[PDB]
Parts: C-alpha cells; structure tokens; sequence
DNA sequence: TCTCCAGCTGGGGCTATTTAAACCATGCATTTTCCCAGCTGTGTTCAGTGGCGATTGGAGGGTAGACCTGTGGGCAC
C-alpha cells in the first residue's frame, strides 16, 4: 500500500492503463481512488 | 652745408642632425569592482499513510416458552 503513494498519480494512471481498467476509471484519475483501484486490480 | 631719404651692401635668424631631461594631450585598453541573475539548498507546509481506536454488524450460545407425548388416575360398563 506504500509503494503505490510513490506511484505520484500520472504513473499509477500509467498502469491502470496498462491492467486493462476502463478509460472513465482512469479519466477520474483520483489521488485515492486511483491507487485503491490500482491495489484491487494487483489483488485480482 | 646740413638734413633727409632711400636703396643697398654686406650682416644676423630661419632651415638640418644627434642626444638626454621632464611634460602633455586624447581617446584607448585593461583591470577591478559592483550589481544583477541564476542555481542550489534548506525549511516549512501539506497531505499521504500508517496506525490505532471506535462503532456497527453478524454469528453463536443460552434461556424461555410452547407443544407433543406419556403416564396415571378416575370413572363407567
């Protein structure tokens, strides 16, 4: 959960990107939301 | 004869050379200093997260109530 504050917003947008998330997801682009999304989708 | 004048007849001040001394003017060139700009470092603030605490929800256990079955007693043939 650390390492993904790291993740400074625009790489984290990088890798939703790169999972395979939904554009609308990514377009938010959330500080928080971003990471909790990016921290569910390394857990599926 | 004496005075004046007027030309002219032989006489003095330019030029050329070398040298040192101390001096000057007129933009020029160089060196120094001051100022401004840029880059780096440190400090502060903000916000993320960690972490911990509290509240809510779910599950399990216990107690209470109700229903069903069994036994006993009373009554009737």
């Amino acid at each position: 959960d650390a390492d993904l504050r790291r993740l400074s917003l625009k790489n984290a947008k990088q890798l939703l990107r790169k999972f395979g998330v939904p554009e609308e997801e990514i377009k938010k682009l959330s500080r928080w939301e971003v990471i909790d999304v990016v921290r569910t989708m390394s857990t599926e």
